């Protein structure tokens, strides 16, 4: 658990080749940039792939 | 790339076991709050684990 303030640029790399900017910057919704390859097991909100990783997939297709 | 907003309470999970939440809500610093074990290859700011991960050195509080 680690819990570090951002708000600008940030740049994390968990795996073996990824990048995960939190941006935390924005209007009234900050967006949020998840900068990650499909080689490793990566699970995230089917909704949220589902538009930006792969259009409408969900589970069987 | 997978840009998605965000400001509550996210939940990714890209390796074999982690969990990183971008709260996004905050006064004017945004705590992000990164879950992620010391197993698979992980790379981040040094003074982010520095004061988190490992104790560089010391803190006053």
């Amino acid at each position: 658990m680690l819990i570090l303030t951002r708000r600008v640029g940030e740049t994390l790399m968990i795996g073996d080749e990824v990048t995960v900017t939190v941006l935390g910057v924005k209007g009234n919704q900050v967006r949020i940039g998840v900068n990650a390859p499909k080689e490793v097991s990566v699970h995230r909100e089917e909704i949220y792939q589902r538009i930006q990783a792969e259009k409408s997939q969900q589970s069987s297709y």
